[PDB]
């Protein structure tokens, strides 16, 4: 159990600095490190999962993860490698977004373990009643304006006028510098661990820790999933079916990488499934794998099983098994919709959803016994939609062939 060794099997290593004297503190008994996440959004991307999971299998190690919310970092704004200088959010917004991404944070990390027990931190704690001269004096000195320019995130923003920087989201790196050493003396966090652009925002921290508080402390970064629409936790922004639909459609290069970033699957497992694969007759069924662990993970059992159970019914045409929920979904991302008031005749739910261009024209697709209303195939160009076909008297699916779906969702 060399969790370094470990990581670096995983793929989850981008970089790290000083390894072996990390591995050495690691297997010397349990630590604390952090990794911190910013209210940008009001929820976490799919691509914020490789550090939070990473964060669960150092505390699956016995070491203690802290959780770190932006409430100060996001009311400025993080340039890391982003061409374009951000806007402010406000203050009330930002906090809304905290309170949130706290929340979701929360159920992927044990906070009742006994010692390395979770912690929520937010830097507002320091930052948000800190003086700005106390800031210039204590924390400002020990930062170079050549050192600052020359990092390779901000490094592009500088070059020179395509896009410029604020002296805000300049000051960011300083920010997120301090968090670590505020870290290190108050729960004496020893390793940040973060995505591969912030290797620059880690590394100034080390620095200044050492300058503040005389320790040695490290730097992991784990690799990117460039999923920022972002694949978002939210179930309300990104539904389980999407979600799992995202998953389930991943391209064979990624997913094996995906399985190991995304997933507890035992890294023996994942080599035995890449083998098998390959050998199988092209029989992959890795996506199938990821997908469900993925989707268990972020949603749970009851999120999966919907996620799966609308797979099953848009491939199946049976809509016997959808809930009301399932609806929802579908209304809310997994199929196009179209709001209807009712009265309206098939010809013309085919029209208002673009599955057919004028009503005489759906009247000869209808007739050619092309469309379904919930499976069930209908033909009388003629139809006007009974109450039994408003399933919870509020949606009615139709298919125009065997795979062109459009939700009317009726007022
Ligand atoms: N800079 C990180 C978030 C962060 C904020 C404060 C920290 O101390 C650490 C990390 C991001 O934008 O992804």
């Amino acid at each position: 159990s060399n969790l370094i060794k470990q990581l670096q099997e995983r793929g989850l290593v981008a970089q790290v600095t000083d390894e072996e004297a990390l591995a050495e503190r690691l297997a010397q008994g349990p630590i604390a490190l952090y990794c911190g996440f910013d209210p940008t959004a009001d929820s976490l991307h799919a691509g914020h999962l490789v550090p939070l999971l990473c964060l669960k299998r150092f505390q699956q190690a016995g070491h203690k993860p802290v959780a770190l919310v932006g409430g100060a970092t996001g009311l400025i704004g993080d340039p890391s490698f982003k061409a374009a200088e951000r806007k402010l959010n406000t203050e009330e917004t930002v906090q809304e977004w905290v309170d949130k991404i706290r929340k979701q944070v929360a159920p992927f990390l044990d906070f009742d373990c006994g010692e390395n027990s979770a912690i929520a931190a937010n830097n507002y704690d320091w930052f948000g009643n800190m003086n700005v001269l106390t800031f210039l004096r204590d924390i400002g000195k020990h930062f170079s304006v050549n050192q600052m320019i020359n990092k390779e995130a901000v490094k592009q923003r500088l070059n020179r006028e395509d896009q410029g920087i604020s002296f805000t989201e300049f000051s960011y790196n300083l920010l997120q510098g301090y968090d670590f050493a505020c870290l290190n003396k108050q729960y004496g966090v020893v390793l940040q661990i973060g995505g591969s652009d912030q290797w620059g925002n880690i590394t100034s921290g080390i620095d200044l820790t050492r300058r503040l508080h005389q320790n040695q402390v490290f730097g992991l970064t784990v690799p990117l999933i460039t999923k920022a629409g972002a694949v978002w936790l939210d179930p309300k922004k990104t539904s389980p079916y999407k979600f799992y639909q995202f998953a389930i459609n991943a391209a064979d290069a990624d997913v094996y990488r995906w399985l190991k970033f995304g997933t507890f699957m035992s890294i023996e497992e994942i080599n035995a499934l890449e083998e098998e694969d390959k050998n199988s007759g092209k029989a992959p069924r890795a996506q199938y794998v990821f997908a469900e662990q993925v989707t268990r993970l972020v949603h749970g059992e009851e999120g999966l099983q919907a996620a799966k159970r609308i797979t099953e019914c848009l491939f199946s045409g049976s809509l016997s098994a959808l809930s009301e929920a399932d609806f929802e979904q579908l209304a809310q991302d997994g199929v196009p919709m179209v709001e209807m008031e009712k009265g309206a005749d098939l010809m013309q739910a085919l029209v208002d959803s673009e599955l057919q261009p004028s009503r005489g024209q759906a009247r000869k697709t209808i007739a050619s016994n092309a469309i379904t209303i919930n499976g069930e195939k209908q033909s009388d160009p003629e139809y006007f939609f009974k109450e039994e076909d408003r399933l919870f008297g509020r949606f009615t699916l139709l298919r125009r062939g065997k795979k062109n779906y459009c939700l009317i969702c009726w007022k």
